[PDB]
This record gives structure tokens, sequence and C-alpha cells, in this order.
């Protein structure tokens, strides 16, 4: 993977996912984690179908955050640290999650509009 990636334009850092990216994923995207995880499905095997409907047998009833905790767990588990930050982020901007992107890459004003 690369050292760094353009985004918005905009130079950035890139790196394997980290904890923190891990949490903040899961308390933003709700049922949107299955259109992130659809994105992630064309570059990560182990998460083509029925990988996403197994995640769900197993999760979904421990409810919406735990789901898209585990999605991001098992690309991390099946990636290792080619499971990368620009790789999550260029499928949320996909996904219209751009707020959450700019989050994760310590881009947002954490005084600005409410997300
Ligand atoms: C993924 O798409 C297939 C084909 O429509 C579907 O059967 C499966 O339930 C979907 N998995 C999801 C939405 O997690």
């Amino acid at each position: 993977p690369a050292q760094t990636f353009l985004f918005q334009g905009q130079p950035v850092v890139n790196r394997p996912l980290s904890l923190k990216d891990q949490q903040t994923f899961a308390r933003s995207v709700g049922l949107k984690w299955r259109k992130v995880g659809r994105s992630l499905q064309r570059g990560c095997r182990a998460l083509r179908d029925p990988a996403l409907d197994s995640l769900a047998y197993e999760y979904e009833r421990e409810g919406l955050y735990e789901q898209a905790f585990q999605l991001l767990r098992r690309f991390v588990q099946a990636e290792g640290r080619r499971a990368t930050l620009q790789r999550l982020v260029e499928a949320l901007e996909e996904n219209e999650l751009t707020s959450l992107a700019e989050d994760l890459l310590g881009l947002t004003d954490p005084n600005g509009g409410l997300a």
C-alpha cells in the first residue's frame, strides 16, 4: 500500500486501520455498513458473498453498532496491514459518507457544522 493518498485534492497519510477508525466507523454508519461492505467486496475476496450474510447472521441480533464493527474486523482479519485507511475512506466517499471520512483523516473541524 502507498504511504500517502489524495483525498479531496488534499494529501493525507495512509496507514492500516486503527482501533479508533473502527470505533468511529461503528458509531456512525448504521445500516450503511452493508453498502460500505459492498464497496469493500471488490478488493477483498473474503468479504464477497455470502460473507456479509454470515456477518448479519452472527451479529444482527447484537445490534447495528456491533455489525459495523465486525465488518471492519473481518476486513482486517482477511487483509492484515493492507486493510488501510485509504480503502475505507474510498468506500465511504462512494457511499456519501464524506464527513465520516474526514473524521477518520483528522480533517474535521471539531467545532464545525453538525453532521
Ligand atoms: C448481497 O446480495 C445478495 C444478492 O442480492 C443477497 O442475496 C444477500 O442477502 C446480500 N447480502 C447482504 C445485503 O448483506
